[PDB]
DNA sequence: GTCGG
DNA sequence: GCTGATGCGCA
DNA sequence: CCGACGGCGCATCAGC
């Protein structure tokens, strides 16, 4: 990978602040410049040429002038030996566990794995899930089972009523040979924009899921967004797949196109062209893209009939998912 | 931390 | 209950 | 040279 040294210096750093030092502005203008860094088509020989790029300012150039000199960072070396930063960070990677919390533990000596296993009545249901399957969440998933997984919810989907439209999104949906989760996008025609009379379409889909053991547990669920549990069904005697984290999320049929440009992805990506939108003066959501009033609040939401019909309002070439990741 | 009001 | 703030998610 | 930065769903707590 091209300069892969440097965004992965960048990419440290940001996790550094955000789950850290809780400066989650410092935390997207590291991942700013880790995402065009990682564009930037020429291997970085300075941090004066880095500095060109937007979002590289002094700061990153100097830490760029450094890494480039030697290999490493030392900043980045005093952290990677800082037990209580490190057990910070490190608790941060279960589900439910974020920032402030892993912080709490930690400032009640709960530093470990081990720690937490013996503490679990100090969890929510959430964090209680997320070390449950800890190990589980930190793998990934090939694309052969995000087929299988895709296949069984579409079947079920359809099962449920022929008229959902159930849509793989996030790195699925952009070519990834492996995925971190599965991204659900749900419509149906009994919801719209100009309304709902109709109860629990979601409601039924998930239970359907969990009716054949496809979802096995839920970590948040409202009447539009669901975040939990599955598990690809295994054969006698092999050992199980791991379980996996699945979001569905039920957008209205008329928005479908904004939806699955936000679900799809990727977070780096969206952050951008939303950043872009406004420059533009508009404001991209998942529901709409609106054009701004001077005022500073939002005017009407624009006919889209295409994910390219957002692309084009702010005037950039559409571009396919699979070129909307890192 | 960066860029811009 | 509510509104609003905060925490932890998602892309 | 201080001070905005995409946008929002769900869970939970504070102060009504
Ligand atoms: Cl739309
Ligand atoms: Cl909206
Ligand atoms: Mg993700
Ligand atoms: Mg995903
Ligand atoms: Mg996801
Ligand atoms: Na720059
Ligand atoms: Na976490």
């Amino acid at each position: 990978t091209l300069n892969g040294g440097i965004t992965d210096m960048l990419t440290e750093l940001a996790n550094f602040e955000k789950n850290v030092s809780q400066a989650i502005h410092k935390y997207n203008a590291y991942r700013k410049a880790a995402s065009v860094i990682a564009k930037y088509p020429h291997k970085i020989k300075s941090g004066a040429e880095a500095k060109k790029l937007p979002g590289v300012g002094t700061k990153i150039a100097e830490k760029i002038d450094e890494f480039l000199a030697t290999g490493k960072l030392r900043k980045l070396e005093k952290i990677r030996q800082d037990d209580t930063s490190s057990s910070i960070n490190f608790l941060t990677r279960v589900s439910g566990i974020g920032p402030s919390a892993a912080r709490k533990f930690v400032d009640e000596g709960i530093k470990t794995l081990e720690d937490l296993r013996k503490n679990e009545d100090k969890l929510n249901h959430h964090q209680r899930i997320g070390l449950k399957y800890f190990g589980d969440f930190e793998k990934r998933i090939p694309r052969e089972e995000m087929l299988q997984m895709q296949d069984i919810v579409l079947n079920e989907v359809k099962k449920v009523d022929s008229e959902y439209i159930a849509t793989v999104c996030g790195s699925f949906r952009r070519g990834a040979e492996s995925s971190g989760d599965m991204d659900v996008l749900l419509t149906h025609p009994s919801f719209t924009s100009e309304s709902t009379k109709q109860p629990k379409l979601l409601h039924q889909v998930v239970e359907q899921l969990q009716k054949v053991h496809f979802i096995t547990d839920t970590l948040s669920k409202g009447e539009t967004k669901f975040m939990g549990v599955c598990q690809l069904p295994s054969k006698n005697d092999e050992k199980e797949y791991p379980h996996r984290r699945i979001d569905i999320r039920l957008i209205p049929k008329d928005q479908y196109y904004c939806g699955v440009l936000y679900f799809t992805g990727s977070d780096i990506f969206n952050k951008n062209m939303r950043a872009h939108a406004l420059e533009k003066g508009f404001t991209i959501n998942e529901y709409t893209i609106r054009p701004l009033g001077v005022t500073g609040v939002a005017g009407e939401p624009l006919p889209v009939d295409s994910e390219k019909d957002i692309f084009d309002y702010i005037q950039w070439k559409y571009r396919e998912p699979k070129d909307r990741s890192e």
